[PDB]
């Protein structure tokens, strides 16, 4: 054995055309409904609460579907969370009594710019967007286990531990539904003895709520051109960590930003740090890098482990314990990155098609939002007769029409220059002058509407080019290793099943990323799953994927600079085992 077909992913190589599958049976039981939505995440949860709401205030019957790939609700939710209640409210004005873990209301804001040695304090006025008053911290994780309960309790189907492999179509070239994932291959694509088909769902309409850089909405996104009059969605990878600090540095209500070093200035990325009031003196930490960056031999994992050890950071956190790490991708283009959200059978909703608002880091409340308006607009036709077709799949088109017309369309629009303005030759100090004069002046009126530079896969300068950057070696209590980190994760998928990083050439990992950008993909996942091991005969290297330490950030398929990587998902239940993230 070889070089060695990194890739045996049915998806990439159809096993209704290899001969090792032969005599197997592919026939899948179905299950009816009338709502099926993919992702139990603050938008999924959204939009399959209220639809179950709509149904007991009107006492119809409604059938509604939840699949998620978490092996349980809330397992793969990462987000540094500070929340705006507006939406969630609206959802459940009576949160307080049914015990929604909003425990920490906000009550310091604070911003610096730093240098390697220094920290310059920045004022944070009411009129900036990094202004928090109202707003709760919140680990993320909860709360969005507790919505899962409150769907439940309304009757919702919710089902954990599925992943949706698989868009389903009629024959008219709507959606049909979708499949849950097949189980029981061997990593080399091969059956096994214990090998079973997945699950159809049938919809009238099936909602899509895989978050950030969902794996089914880019392959929806071709299917009906969806993306025809937008600019492509632009991205940053999250890294977060969670600690346990000494009470005596424990500030409960305080929320800390910073932008300036570890990075240049023309590399977008910041930090983030918010005080829990929960019970503990805890910490919710993490850092922020813009996927549009141009050194190939940049490691955002390095830069945040890094970033820890500044002076102004560093005494705080001096004698904690890291009980937690994780990483998910972001959206970071905003309004000119919205695709069409509808399609024949299906909406999109969420940071999937992408609502965040990425000067205030907030996407949370206008993914509720969406996901609420989806469902107000599903109920409504399907509580009608006024009969649209020929799509068997229902074209629930009023959704978008009342996106654009609630409070989330005018607030994205009116910070969509804030990150495009990072471009100039200031960097993001370019960003921060353009947002004091047309934001906090002008509050986004300019009579204009800039541009991001395109996809940050094509962002990377060859290596040959660049001066790679000399990282410090962790010292195990401020700064940890990859390793110890994917570990604080509690990622784990079963060994024996094909890797669900595809590739659609093997050999360009070596032949063009290695070669021209020296593998970025060895320092971009911050999972450590891509590794060039030094080959056997002679001379190079060849690819490793662990795909078993992946923590479905989807930040390789991001950032590749020859888009020659696919994510897919893995058996359900395979992932992070987030607690509170
Ligand atoms: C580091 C970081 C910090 C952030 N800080 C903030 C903040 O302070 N405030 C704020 O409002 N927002 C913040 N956000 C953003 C916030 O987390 C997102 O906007 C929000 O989670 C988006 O929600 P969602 O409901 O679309 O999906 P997500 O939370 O992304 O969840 C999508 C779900 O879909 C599941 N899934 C995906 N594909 C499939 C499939 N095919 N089959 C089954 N299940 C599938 C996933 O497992 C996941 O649970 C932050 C994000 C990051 C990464
Ligand atoms: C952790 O996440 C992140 C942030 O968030 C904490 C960020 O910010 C940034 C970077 C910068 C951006 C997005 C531009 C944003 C604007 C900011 C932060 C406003 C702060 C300061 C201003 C406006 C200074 C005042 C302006 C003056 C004096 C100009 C002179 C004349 C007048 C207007 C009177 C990044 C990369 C980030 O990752
Ligand atoms: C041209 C500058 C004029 C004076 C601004 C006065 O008062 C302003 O109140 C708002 C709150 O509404 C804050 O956001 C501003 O930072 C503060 O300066
Ligand atoms: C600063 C980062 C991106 C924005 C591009 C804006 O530059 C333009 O400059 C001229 C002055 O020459 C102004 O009169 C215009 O109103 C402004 O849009
Ligand atoms: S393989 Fe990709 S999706 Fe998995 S952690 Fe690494 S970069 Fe993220
Ligand atoms: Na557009």
């Amino acid at each position: 054995c070889k070089v060695p077909r990194i890739t045996t992913h049915y998806t990439i190589y159809p096993r209704d055309q290899d001969k090792r599958w032969e005599g197997v049976n592919m026939e899948r039981f179905a299950e009816e409904a009338d709502v099926v939505i993919v992702g139990a995440g603050p938008a999924g949860l959204s939009a399959a609460t209220r639809l179950k709401q709509l149904a007991a205030q009107h006492e119809k019957d409604l059938r509604v579907c939840l699949v998620e790939k978490a092996a349980h609700i809330g397992a793969h939710t990462l987000s540094g969370a500070c929340l705006d209640p507006r939406a969630f409210e609206e959802l459940f004005p009576d949160w307080k009594e049914k015990g929604a873990p909003l425990n920490t209301p906000v009550t310091e804001d604070r911003f610096g710019i730093l240098t390697e040695k220094y920290r310059i304090p920045v004022p944070i006025l009411p009129g900036l967007p990094m202004n928090n008053h109202g707003n709760y911290v919140v680990r993320l994780g909860h709360l969005v286990s507790w919505m899962g309960e409150q769907a439940e309790a309304l009757g919702v189907e919710v089902y954990p531990g599925y992943a949706a492999a698989e868009i389903l179509f009629h024959e008219d070239g709507s959606v049909k539904g979708i499949a849950t994932n097949d189980v029981g291959i061997q990593k080399d694509g091969a059956p096994k003895t214990t090998f079973e088909r997945g699950l159809e769902l049938h919809a009238k309409v099936t909602i899509f709520a895989e978050g950030c850089h969902g794996h089914l909405a880019k392959q929806l996104y071709k299917k009906f051109d969806l993306r025809a009059n937008c600019e492509p969605q632009t991205y940053g990878i999250g890294l977060k960590e969670l600690w346990v600090i000494d009470e005596k540095k424990w500030k409960p209500g305080r929320v800390d930003h910073t932008v300036g070093w570890p990075l240049d200035r023309h590399t977008y990325g910041g930090s983030f740090l918010y005080h829990l009031n929960e019970g503990e003196p805890l910490l919710a930490l993490g850092f922020v890098v813009g996927l549009d960056y141009q050194n190939p031999y940049l490691s955002p994992f390095r830069e945040f482990q890094r970033w820890k050890h500044h002076p102004s950071i560093k005494p705080t956190l001096e004698g904690g314990k890291r009980i937690a790490y994780g990483a998910r991708a972001l959206n970071e283009g905003g309004f000119q990155s919205i695709p069409k959200l509808t399609f024949p059978g299906g909406l999109l909703i969420g940071c999937s098609p992408g609502f965040m608002n990425v000067p205030k880091i907030k996407g949370t409340h206008t993914a509720m939002k969406s996901g609420t308006l989806a469902a107000e607009s599903i109920f409504n036709q399907l509580t009608s007769e006024n009969l649209q077709s020929k799509t068997i799949g229902l074209h629930v088109t009023e959704y978008e029409d009342n996106l654009k017309n609630s409070w989330v369309w005018k607030e994205l629009y009116s910070v969509r220059n804030i990150r495009p303005s990072c471009h100039g030759i200031l960097g993001v100090y370019g960003g921060m002058i353009y947002t004091g004069i047309f934001y906090w002046i002008f509050r986004g009126m300019e009579p204009w509407t800039l541009k991001h530079k395109g996809s940050d896969s094509d962002q990377l300068k060859p290596a040959k080019d660049c001066t790679p950057i000399e990282y410090p070696k962790p010292d195990g209590q401020i700064s940890f290793d990859l390793l110890s980190s994917v570990a604080l994760s509690g990622t784990n998928h079963e060994h024996d099943q094909p890797a669900h990083l595809t590739l659609k050439d093997d050999s360009v990992p070596v032949n063009r990323n290695l070669s021209i950008y020296d593998g970025p993909e060895q320092r971009f996942c911050p999972a450590g799953v891509y590794e060039f091991v030094p080959l056997e005969q002679g001379d190079g290297f060849r690819l490793q994927i662990n795909a078993q330490n992946c923590v479905h950030c989807k930040t390789c398929d991001i950032k590749d600079p020859s888009q020659n990587i696919n994510w897919v998902v893995p058996e359900g239940g395979g992932g992070p085992a987030y607690n509170g993230m």
